[PDB]
């Protein structure tokens, strides 16, 4: 549960992402894969990437970063009223991709890391608080659907 002022902060931060969605999406995924190499094994289309240079050179990885962040941005713009947008993603991630909730924690922290890396000094403590709360709400509503499905 976020206040109006917290949502305003989230959507202000998101404007930074929308100015370069592919560059942000690429870096989020590279941070996830290099920090947590087990996550790469869930992607049949990226498992061939052995080095970070190959990851950086991959145009399909940048494409997928755009898909991921476009979906997250659509959810965030709903300011918590995201049941219809979140349900299919929870279902596909539990039943088809088999993504444990832990990996959603990993990517949430990766988003925070990338925002500080690309905007040092321009991602303030209030903005980090609100973004963190928004990602926690997203993860928590997914977790509820995972529990319904019995997925661990
Ligand atoms: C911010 C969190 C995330 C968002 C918004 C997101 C969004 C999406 C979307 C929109 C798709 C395509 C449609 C679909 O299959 O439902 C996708 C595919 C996928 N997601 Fe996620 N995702 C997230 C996190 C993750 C994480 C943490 C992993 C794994 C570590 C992951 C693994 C996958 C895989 C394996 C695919 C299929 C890729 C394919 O082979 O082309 N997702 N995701």
């Amino acid at each position: 549960g976020l206040s109006d002022g917290e949502w305003q902060q989230v959507l202000n931060v998101w404007g930074k992402v929308e100015a370069d969605i592919a560059g942000h999406g690429q870096e989020v995924l590279i941070r996830l894969f290099t920090g947590h190499p087990e996550t790469l094994e869930k992607f049949d289309k990226f498992k061939h990437l052995k080095t970070e240079a190959e990851m950086k050179a991959s145009e399909d990885l940048k494409k997928h970063g755009t898909v991921v962040l476009t979906a997250l941005g659509g959810i965030l713009k709903k300011k918590g009223h995201h049941e219809a947008e979140l349900k299919p993603l929870a279902q596909s991630h539990a039943t088809k991709h088999k993504i444990p909730i832990k990996y959603l924690e990993f990517i949430s922290d990766a988003i925070i890391h990338v925002l500080h890396s690309k905007h040092p000094g321009d991602f303030g403590a209030d903005a980090q608080g609100a973004m963190t709360k928004a990602l926690e709400l997203f993860r928590n509503d997914i977790a509820a659907k995972y529990k319904e499905l019995g997925f661990q």
